[PDB]
């Protein structure tokens, strides 16, 4: 039985990806608008992970629709690794026009789909559709959007043969309706609860940045949550310690966490250089069925196809929880079966002593 860092046992659900402390537990996420993966690339990634997600635009150009990119790679990976878990990606907030499901959410087609247009946040200072570079915003407060969006993701998961969904964005643009923020948080939870049911019984629900308080209504139905570390405030010593508390809490709920590092928030040289530091940041808080993601972005070219040697080194089960070297300091150590981790999250230095 895998052991959380408090000594409690972690009991996974039947449909969770495989987990092991043999080496660093890995999660990969990638996509390429311009091409599908070569077989060699599928083998490279399949050898290093049991758990991955295909990105928002993958294979859109060669195949016309991003969900066919997901469909193609899910089947390629499962031919190699039948037990592999592949998530379909869908944004809960931005109506990225990359899938066929979202093909109407463009400036020059949305008016021709009034029902879908009514699902979108209107900018009050324009009475016009709010947008970010003409990409429209789903309105989680709109119950029909919650029904349609959740059915749509479930449709994307089924059409792609993916093992679940990576849901991006939990905020429901609360800052655009700050008076309704609490309602937005509750609506997010309802939309996730719908999707979780509509997906059927053996499907993984991963929510991006779902450790955050704004996702507390979303969190319970989630199987997994990702720590995106999308900027440098999230890599502060305070945030890293909060990550570690969150990771324990997630594991005690029997859920999965993805500790993702993009070194763009600190390039292949810099990443391989910094890999010892950011791995150690993960290993301090690592829990059963938590996974490390590493690179410098979310494209196929963003790290998934590089060798960071530390990730492939023998790790072994933790010998215990981490130790805060001094009760108010920012040095942290943790012992694993085959490695000794040391990290100072104030100065940003680390040493993993592989044994």
């Amino acid at each position: 039985h895998y052991l959380n860092s408090d000594g409690s046992r972690f009991v996974p659900k039947d449909f969770y990806p495989k987990f092991s402390w043999d080496t660093t537990p890995m999660y990969y996420m990638f996509g390429d608008t311009t091409r599908l993966l070569e077989p060699e690339e599928v083998e490279f990634i399949a050898e290093r992970t049991d758990f991955l997600c295909i990105e928002k635009s993958h294979g859109r150009t060669p195949l016309g629709a991003a969900e066919l990119g997901a469909k193609h790679e899910a089947a390629a990976f499962k031919k190699i690794k039948p037990d592999m878990k592949v998530l379909f990606y869908f944004n809960s907030a931005y109506a990225w026009p990359f899938t066929s499901y979202n093909q109407a959410f463009t400036r020059n087609k949305i008016d021709e789909h009034p029902k879908l247009k009514s699902f979108l946040i209107v900018d009050p200072k324009t009475a016009e559709l709010a947008h970010r570079r003409n990409v429209f915003f789903f309105d989680v407060l709109n119950p029909e959007l919650r029904e349609w969006w959740s059915t749509t993701v479930a449709k994307g998961v089924a059409e792609s043969g993916c093992d679940g969904a990576f849901i991006d964005q939990m905020h429901g643009f609360a800052w655009l309706r700050a008076d309704k923020s609490e309602d937005v948080q509750k609506a997010m939870g309802e939309m996730m609860a719908l999707l979780k049911r509509k997906m059927g019984p053996d499907k993984i629900l991963l929510g991006n940045n779902a450790n955050q308080d704004i996702a507390k209504d979303a969190f319970p139905v989630m199987d997994a949550s990702m720590f995106e570390h999308y900027n440098e405030k999230l890599l502060s010593k305070e945030s890293l310690l909060q990550d570690w508390d969150d990771m324990l809490r997630i594991a005690q709920a029997g859920k999965m966490s993805i500790f993702r590092i993009g070194v763009e928030s600190d390039q292949p040289v810099l990443a391989k250089e910094r890999a010892e530091y950011y791995l150690a940041c993960y290993l301090i808080g690592a829990q059963p069925y938590s996974y490390f993601q590493y690179g410098w972005g979310w494209t196929l070219s963003s790290g998934s196809l590089h060798e960071f040697p530390e990730l492939r080194k023998a790790l072994g089960p933790p010998k215990g929880a981490y130790d805060r070297t001094t009760p108010d300091g920012w040095e942290f150590t943790r012992e694993f079966e085959h490695a000794s981790v040391w990290v100072n999250t104030e100065t940003g230095n680390a040493k993993i002593t592989w044994r």
